[PDB]
């Protein structure tokens, strides 16, 4: 393992700041001077390469230590959601246990009364975008600030959003020539959310949504292209310039601003009990390699995210998906609603949890909706097509299920791939099958030609605009200039709709007494209600904005 390579060198003092060893703080900053003082920083590293582990996608700072381990095998982070097989010195597999929130109680304990270390004026949970624009919120006039998360590199699940930012009215859709308005929104939103939504939710979801992505805009976003999500009418996702991503790029601009402003942000560093006057008064953080340790604060934003990836607890109310995939990041596994419980929360709508109906078994990531709503159709292991692709995703996840092998084929064409760029980082995975003809495209994915060109001439022709098959409402485009492609995809746990109570003002209400626990604020996935029974494709990362902002604001407000 690294440390013991380099210990044959010139002692503990080549990355450890003292030659007795130990980390000062759990960002581990010195070490990571050290690391790129004698090797070099990352675009360094990465224009010395030719699919590069010193160059992704992954958004903020990456740390080389959260892949090269000192005193530990060491896993390329990458690993968590590809099997790229690199050849990592000092290599190990990838493994997380979960490990509870609670667990290791008389240590919390001990040390809540050992000291009190820092004081702050309002804590954020999490650095995905609703924590780091809360961040940017209270930060921006206002508070103190210091957002903690979890796992060793930023933004959630956020960073991974593929598909768009809903907004509605006034943001750039002027320019487009796309018409549409705020009732349009909520009325989307509760008919796909099966009208149990918070109605005063959805409501600000509705009435900031411009703002916000205007917010982004005054920040450095781009927030241009539009399309289609499934559930919507007016077309309002908006995305980066051409069919890019808007989680990776919303994540970077508000990391950037976050960090830009004074937020002191810190990661291998997992929030684990909020403390307790019956008052928010601090926060017990188990930093990683610092111990634990206790922070004042005044309001502590709860910005922690989704449990989709627990499949043990999600089994729980749905055990359905047992044994399922998730489409999440690693940090998605609850600690944050367990955190807020244990603090007297309030939830809702725990049971109703949002599975993506196109997943990738091979190649382990999500395969956006906007492949689907750009005109792909997809077909059954017989070649036929067997849903309106564009559907809910709880009808299209229960279709592919109730399927020949559980699975089916997302089938597209070369003005498809053309026309929405994801496609080419799926192209760039070896995941998408290609076919100079549909005949062949057929023969790749083991799907008889004679009945696959039948559906897709057919499919053609209800192209015309009439699906007399399956009601698809929007026929985009023909599937007739080749190449011709296809993937296999199956449905995949990915979203927890409910969560914690919140009102519009983003507090926390107690289960107990059913007013707000005092200075606990929430926003993101972590919360309930603005979903309903079925989150609209689009909506995660407009509440997120739109309730960090929110979130933070409010608990600046608080303490001043
Ligand atoms: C593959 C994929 C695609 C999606 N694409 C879209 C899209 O195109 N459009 C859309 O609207 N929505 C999309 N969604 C929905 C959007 O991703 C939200 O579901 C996500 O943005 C949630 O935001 P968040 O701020 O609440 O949390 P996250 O982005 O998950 O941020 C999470 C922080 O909390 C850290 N954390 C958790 N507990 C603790 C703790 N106890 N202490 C410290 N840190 C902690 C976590 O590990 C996590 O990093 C997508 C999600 C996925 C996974
Ligand atoms: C001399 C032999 C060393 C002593 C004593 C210690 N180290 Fe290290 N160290 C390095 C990293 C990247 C970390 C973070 C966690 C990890 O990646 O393993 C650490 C951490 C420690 C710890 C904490 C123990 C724990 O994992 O909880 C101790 C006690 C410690 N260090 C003491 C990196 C390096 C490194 C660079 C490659 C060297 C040469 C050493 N460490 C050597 C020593
Ligand atoms: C910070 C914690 C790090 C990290 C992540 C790495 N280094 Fe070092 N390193 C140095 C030298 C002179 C060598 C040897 C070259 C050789 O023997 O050929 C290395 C080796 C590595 C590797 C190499 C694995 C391989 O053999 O391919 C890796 C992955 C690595 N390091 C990472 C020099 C230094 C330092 C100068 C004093 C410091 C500081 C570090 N390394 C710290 C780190
Ligand atoms: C995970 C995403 C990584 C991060 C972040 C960093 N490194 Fe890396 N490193 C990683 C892998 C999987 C590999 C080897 C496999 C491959 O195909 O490249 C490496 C390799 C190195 C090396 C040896 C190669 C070289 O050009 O010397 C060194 C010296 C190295 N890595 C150092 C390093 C530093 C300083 C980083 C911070 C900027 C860093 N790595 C980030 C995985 C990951
Ligand atoms: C899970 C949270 C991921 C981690 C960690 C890494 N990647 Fe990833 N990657 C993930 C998804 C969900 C997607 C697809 C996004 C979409 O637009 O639908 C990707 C994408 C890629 C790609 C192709 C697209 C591109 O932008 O190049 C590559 C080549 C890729 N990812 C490589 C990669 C590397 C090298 C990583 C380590 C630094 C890494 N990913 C982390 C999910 C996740
Ligand atoms: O781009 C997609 O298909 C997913 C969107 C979401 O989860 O909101």
């Amino acid at each position: 393992v690294l440390a013991d390579f380099h210990g044959e060198m010139g002692g503990c003092d080549s990355c450890h700041v003292s030659d007795k060893g130990g980390v000062t703080n759990d960002n581990l900053t010195h070490e990571n001077g050290q690391c790129v003082s004698c090797h070099g920083d990352l675009k360094e590293l990465a224009a010395a390469a030719p699919v590069s582990p010193h160059k992704s996608h992954l958004i903020g700072e990456i740390a080389c230590t959260s892949c090269h381990k000192g005193h530990e095998k060491s896993v390329a982070y990458c690993d968590a959601c590809h099997s790229f097989g690199f050849d990592m010195p000092f290599g190990g597999k990838w493994e997380r246990k979960f490990v509870p929130v609670d667990a290791d109680k008389a240590a919390q304990d001990k040390a809540i009364a050992a000291g009190v270390k820092e004081t702050t004026d309002v804590v954020i949970i999490g650095s995905g975008g609703a924590g780091l624009a809360a961040a940017v919120s209270a930060r921006d006039a206002g508070a103190k600030v210091i957002l903690l998360e979890k796992e060793p590199i930023p933004g959630g699940n956020t960073k991974l959003a593929a598909g768009g930012m809903n907004a509605a009215e006034t943001k750039p859709q002027a320019k487009l020539g796309i018409e549409d308005k705020k009732q349009i929104m909520i009325d989307d939103t509760m008919k796909g959310g099966r009208n149990i939504n918070d109605p005063e939710l959805v409501k600000v979801l509705a009435n900031n949504s411009s703002d916000s992505i205007d917010w982004l805009t005054s920040m450095g976003a781009d927030m241009t292209d539009v399309g289609r999500m499934g559930g919507a009418s007016v077309n309002r996702s908006h995305r980066p310039t051409g069919g890019a991503g808007v989680g990776a790029h919303v994540a970077q601009v508000l990391w950037d601003n976050a960090v830009k402003r004074g937020t002191d942000i810190r990661l291998n560093s997992r929030v684990v009990r909020i403390l307790e006057d019956g008052k928010v008064t601090g926060v017990l953080v188990k930093g990683e390699y610092t111990g634990y340790y206790v922070i004042k604060a005044d309001a502590v934003v709860i910005a922690a995210g989704g449990f989709a990836k627990n499949n043990e607890r999600v089994s729980k109310y749905d055990p359905k998906l047992k044994g399922f995939k998730a489409t999440n990041h690693p940090g998605a596994t609850g600690d944050g609603l367990d955190v807020a419980l244990q603090a007297g929360a309030a939830t809702r709508d725990l049971q109703y949890i949002q599975a993506h109906p196109t997943y990738s078994p091979a190649g382990g990531v999500m395969i956006t909706e906007a492949v689907r709503g750009n005109g792909a159709i997809v077909v059954n292991r017989e070649g036929n097509r067997f849903m309106n692709e564009i559907t809910t995703r709880d009808k299209a996840s229960a279709a592919i299920l109730q399927q020949k092998g559980e699975s089916a084929y997302l089938v597209f064409d070369d003005s498809i791939r053309k026309s929405l760029k994801a496609i080419e980082g799926y192209v760039h995975l070896n995941i998408v099958k290609e076919g100079k003809t549909i005949e062949e495209l057929a023969k790749q994915i083991d799907v008889p030609a004679a009945e696959l060109a039948k559906t897709v001439t057919a499919y053609n022709g209800f192209v015309s605009g009439k699906d007399a098959q399956f009601e698809r409402p929007d026929l985009p485009r023909e599937l007739v200039v080749a190449p011709f492609y296809a993937l296999e995809i199956a449905p995949a746990v990915h979203h927890t709709m409910g969560g914690l109570v919140i009102d519009t003002k983003a507090e926390v209400k107690s289960e107990k007494t059913a007013k707000p626990i005092t200075g606990l604020y929430a926003a993101g996935e972590v919360t309930g209600g603005v979903h309903g029974a079925n989150r609209l494709g689009g909506n995660a990362i407009s509440d997120i904005v739109t309730y960090g902002r929110i979130a933070g604001a409010s608990a600046a407000k608080f303490a001043k």
